[PDB]
């Protein structure tokens, strides 16, 4: 019968409800701001700031494809203004979209396949579809993303590693941005940064390319038929002291487990958490496509964090609140399909932002299974977990629950009873619940469950669950003979308690 076990999830805070009152909106040292914040009103399209365009070309800064000094070989020739001659045609047949393309990208004329955008539009789509893509849709694309240099007047400065920095952006300037890296204009891009311009979506024969760019069009059909009038902010989190995990005498915090659902519709409000990839957003602009690339492909403002994310360390993160969904979806990986335009339901805060707020955190990858049980290992996933779930002097009953899942299982080789543990610690450092969700593993949600009540009801603290994590490693794993170990954690660590 029962769906759901732990505390009821109508008992966890959410945004708004559980909100604090944001200060008022303003640039500082430590946070950029793109928009007339004297002008931001609910309703309304925000006013880029400054009101001409200002450009920086420096490797602390985006570079615009619309800066002067964006160059191409002729004596230099503006880049620029290459790129306007080139999309300011009539598409009609997708090989004119390609040429189009490589005409400011003549370096990748051999090596740049469009088979996957060609496949889409001659092969997947109806002959009706086609033609709204390229009479309506692909050409109010080029003008967003055209009007770049009156949209996104202000440098954008990139979020490198260390800095502890926030982007404070309107949905309208990420459009503009998005259609540009569309169209591959982003120039200097083609190591320590993610692929932003989408060349890799138009690769390849792969029935998954499809799907994402039908949810991608859906997303831009939207926006450029009716601007989105929100803000979004991107800011990296970069702590510099962790935990002394074994010390710690912080209790756990409330669970609630559940094999149905998903974390972005049954988690609205509450912290999202982005299975990511350390380079952000994964394979969403070449071939991957599960929870990372979903979650970056019906909420497309995620992407825009690929412009300026450098690589995160380990003790990093990205928190991205307000982005917008625009798509719903079926199925997983190899049978994720596009199935309709959302409408956002979201309220917005006093930023004007959708109360959304999502965290990308980057499991390790464990070619081997066991290498996971290491203590440098487990501390090194706590601290990232924590990391991403810690809002420092934010009260505890101003923080949403913690919405997750089985982080860093799958291709990354992760044990789930074990990441939802070491989940279950973060958030309790964090001071935050858990909302966890296992995706029709039934027998995983009564696990977790069971453990998570059983510690809760004999009062361990965190110090005292990671001393039984050491013990685990130290007693079945350190020395263990063959690729699993002799006795699974959980039933180690109910034996050990009850022992004890
Ligand atoms: C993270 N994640 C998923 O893993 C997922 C998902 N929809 C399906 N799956 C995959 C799991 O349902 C696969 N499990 C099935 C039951 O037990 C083993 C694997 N969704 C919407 C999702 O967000």
């Amino acid at each position: 019968d029962k769906k759901w076990l732990g505390t009821p999830i109508e008992e966890m805070r959410r945004m708004p409800r559980c909100g604090i009152r944001l200060p008022l909106l303003r640039p500082s040292a430590n946070h950029t701001v793109t928009i007339r914040v004297d002008l931001l009103r609910a309703g309304e399209v925000p006013k880029p700031f400054p009101t001409h365009y200002k450009d920086l070309w420096d490797n602390k800064h985006v570079k615009m494809p619309c800066s002067e000094q964006n160059l191409y070989p002729v004596t230099a020739g503006s880049r620029w203004e290459l790129i306007q001659t080139a999309l300011l045609n009539k598409f009609t047949r997708p090989q004119n979209l390609k040429d189009a393309i490589l005409k400011y990208n003549v370096a990748y004329s051999k090596k740049w396949d469009f088979t996957a955008l060609i496949d889409f539009w001659d092969k997947v789509l109806e002959e009706a579809e086609a033609q709204h893509l390229y009479q309506s849709i692909l050409p109010d694309m080029v003008k967003i993303a055209l009007c770049l240099p009156n949209i996104c007047t202000q440098p954008i400065p990139l979020l490198a590693a260390a800095m502890n920095h926030s982007i404070t952006m309107s949905q309208e300037q990420i459009a503009s941005l998005l259609a540009n890296a569309f169209f591959c204009t982003f120039p200097r891009r083609n190591s320590s940064y993610p692929d932003i311009n989408f060349n890799r979506l138009f690769e390849g024969r792969s029935s998954r390319k499809p799907e994402k760019l039908k949810t991608l069009f859906c997303y831009f059909r939207r926006v450029t038929a009716a601007a989105p009038t929100g803000l979004v902010t991107f800011t990296r989190q970069s702590l510099e002291d962790f935990p002394e995990w074994e010390r710690c005498e912080k209790p756990l915090t409330r669970l609630h487990v559940t094999y149905e659902g998903t974390i972005e519709e049954n988690g609205q409000g509450m912290l999202q958490v982005d299975f990511a990839n350390r380079f952000v957003g994964g394979g969403v602009t070449s071939a991957g496509l599960v929870q990372e690339e979903i979650r970056f492909l019906i909420n497309p403002e995620l992407i825009i964090s690929r412009l300026f994310t450098e690589v995160l360390d380990h003790n990093e993160c990205l928190i991205i609140t307000g982005t917008e969904q625009y798509s719903e979806y079926t199925g997983y990986a190899e049978t994720y399909r596009w199935s309709r335009s959302h409408e956002d339901g979201s309220e917005r805060d006093d930023w004007q932002r959708r109360c959304t707020e999502i965290v990308a955190i980057d499991a390790l990858h464990f070619r081997r299974y066991l290498d996971q049980f290491v203590p440098e290992k487990m501390r090194r996933e706590l601290n990232k977990a924590y990391c991403g779930f810690l809002r420092p002097g934010v009260s505890s009953e101003n923080l949403s629950a913690v919405a997750t899942g089985n982080w860093g299982c799958g291709a990354f080789g992760g044990d789930a009873r074990l990441k939802a543990l070491i989940q279950i610690l973060a958030a309790a450092a964090a001071e935050r619940d858990v909302v966890y969700f296992t995706f029709g593993d039934s027998e995983l949600m009564r696990d977790i469950y069971s453990m998570h009540i059983f510690l809760t009801e004999r009062k361990l603290t965190v110090g005292d669950v990671y001393k039984l994590l050491l013990r685990y490693y130290n007693e079945e794993c350190r020395n263990c003979s063959t690729p699993g170990p002799d006795i699974k954690l959980y039933p180690f660590i109910y034996h050990a308690v009850e022992s004890c």
